[PDB]
């Protein structure tokens, strides 16, 4: 009714799950902690003790699982490991994300962390997939965490550290989409991977948020594993960035290019490709009290940029039918362009990305 | 080579001292080991349990686990390189830098971890934040340790109770007993780590009694300096006898204490910006002009770099006496920094360290008066990082 084998003390009703070799897993106990027992057979033990050894190595990460002992009887091997809420996967199977908002882009920012602390160890994950991905217990304040399991099927690269990313590209994807898969459905993800056939349709161009998942996506699964993001650059990322930093990061631009020639390399990188971020004429696309508050040229994004930075500035100054349409300061502000503007970001981003080595744009690209 | 079920140890090895602190392993792991009698049982799995409930967060020293000997009783703890004590003592801060700061943000956030489950940590010294072993990068973290002096406050709020060591302790258990009390000794960790060694409430043997009295002395932190008196205020709010003058722990996170030189710019433009409109009697203007002479030094225009001087165009009208003005300057001078002369951009500082810097070290009370001073609109999103939340 209820096992103990040293200080691992499990009841075999309480299941949790049930894989592999004959290899059940329980809920379990370890020094009166809650923890997930995982019995294992003589045939998984040399495999076991070196994911074990890795989590020894790794554990003192928050994103990272913690692994407390194991113990061996005459029959089985016991693996203590933190008692988790759920996995990545339970939680965009059953869980809404309406009632949410910003936890979903959290778990990936833990779990690209916790992947990190893999690569700075000089560690390879090489199964990362959601059924690995574990979600922590709610904590007080009612917030919880992620972290990864398994150190080494449609989430495999075609093909190093680039691979992780391969399998993380898919995962984001995978909380994004609510459950789909870039590379399409099972029995068709490791055909359409060897192919390259990637559709990311679930993010269309019409949208700010959709277009700034793609770009980092797109150079995550990308068939180039060179042209894949490390793993602490995907956090530096505009996918993870607030209202207050897009915003701040516009106006660095917009100070930036003010002396820069037209002819500089700059602003040509940035123009080029304007007319269908500003869709043509960016004085047509805006709300009429704003557009009779207005040499600012349509077609230009250095003239769209001038104008935010300049309207923020004198924000106060300006007037009620203004400011009320422009949206506060500063999440309705940014709103109030980017969803007219989508690509601008995202095109601004990259083609600034010469000025990356920069001191006023480090905190950006790294 | 002593074992102790699957923690194990040598005795030649001890690192301090009726408890001895051996130096074991733990299913391959580096652990620190304390040997306990009988008689300190009682306070020990008091001790794991608030381990047990909060080591979760990095912040916080790891309980592993303990084992029972026919005499005595062995707690496995994480090995750690030093404590915040021996790192103080030996250790250079000339190549460092940040780490020491570091070091208290992470020293506050595992208290507030511990307040997030309604605990009070009552024997803070640094004797008990722990320094981590080097990453692979070479950094490090701290850690918190020794929960045998561990308040678990029933429910919610209220106050109940009112004593190891002495000097680090607060003043109303010398009836008020609450968060704020790990505060106090929190805040004296502070002057520990900004000075070489030394304490707001004087040396030992005195450090007890000056405390009931109220004789404090931060006088390693002029009003000469930007840092010492960002500090200083801090500080002062922190060791305040008077217990609801102290912050939160969570409020010290957001402390200019902690800031880089690009928030404490990116909150200068913030304010100027907020200003712009602003007339000469308005309610926050009021407020940040009092006693503004003194931090401006009277006449700010004198007291800065001959090309700025002579770069102030005089079309934008500039008061002396005035810090709006000043800050204006800083904010406007900050914009049009591409569209200035290469002879101010060398004096001013590149974007956007040195440039703050340029007018903290002649304005400490600047940013300081500045953030006190703007406490009104901190119910505003745009003053939300700065203050709570
Ligand atoms: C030697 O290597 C190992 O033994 N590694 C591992 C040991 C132990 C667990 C491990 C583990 O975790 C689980 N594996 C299978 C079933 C359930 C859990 C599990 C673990 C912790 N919490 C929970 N929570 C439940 C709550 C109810 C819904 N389902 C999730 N599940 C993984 C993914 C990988 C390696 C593990
Ligand atoms: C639950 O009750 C307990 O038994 N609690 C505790 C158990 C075990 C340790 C505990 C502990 O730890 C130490 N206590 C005294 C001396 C040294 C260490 C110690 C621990 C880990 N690393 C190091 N590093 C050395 C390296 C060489 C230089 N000196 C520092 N020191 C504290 C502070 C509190 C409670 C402990």
């Amino acid at each position: 009714s209820v096992v103990i084998v040293g200080k691992i003390s499990f009841c075999p009703k309480d299941v949790l799950g049930h894989g592999a070799e004959g290899t059940i897993v329980y809920r379990g106990m370890f020094d009166n902690r809650d923890v997930a027992v995982k019995r294992i057979l003589p045939e998984c033990f040399s495999f076991a003790d070196r994911e074990v050894q890795l989590l020894r190595e790794s554990d003192e990460h928050p994103n990272v699982i913690r692994y407390f002992c194991t113990e061996k009887d005459r029959q089985f091997q016991y693996i203590a490991i933190e008692l988790c809420a759920a996995t990545l996967q339970e939680y965009v199977e059953q869980k809404d994300f309406a009632h949410l908002g910003l936890e979903p882009i959290t778990l990936l920012q833990q779990t690209t962390s916790g992947l990190a602390h893999l690569h700075s160890l000089n560690i390879v994950h090489r199964d990362l997939k959601p059924h690995n991905i574990l979600i922590s217990m709610p904590n007080a304040h009612g917030k919880i965490k992620a972290m990864i399991s398994d150190f080494g099927e449609g989430w495999i690269a075609p093909e190093t550290y680039t691979v992780d990313i391969f399998s993380a590209g898919c995962v984001f994807y995978y909380v994004i989409s609510e459950g789909s898969h870039p590379f399409g459905k099972s029995l068709q993800r490791q055909a359409n991977i060897l192919l390259g056939a990637c559709s990311l349709d679930c993010l269309h161009p019409e949208k700010h948020e959709d277009v700034i998942a793609r770009e980092l996506i797109e150079k995550m699964i990308a068939m180039d594993p060179q042209k894949r993001p490390s793993a602490k650059h995907v956090l530096k990322h505009p996918f993870f960035w607030s209202l207050e930093k897009q915003l701040q990061f516009f106006q660095d631009v917009s100070d930036r290019i003010e002396k820069e020639s037209l002819d500089g390399p700059i602003v040509k990188q940035l123009e080029r490709g304007g007319r269908a971020v500003v869709k043509m004429d960016w004085r047509e696309n805006i709300t009429v009290p704003l557009q009779t508050d207005l040499t600012y040229k349509g077609g230009s994004v250095r003239d769209l940029l001038r104008a935010m930075r300049n309207k923020k500035h004198h924000y106060r100054e300006l007037p009620a039918e203004v400011r009320e349409t422009l949206g506060s300061l500063p999440d309705d502000f940014v709103c109030y362009f980017t969803s007219r503007f989508p690509h601008l970001l995202a095109h601004t981003y990259r083609a600034m990305e010469l000025c990356s080595h920069e001191r006023l744009f480090q905190p950006y690209y790294f």
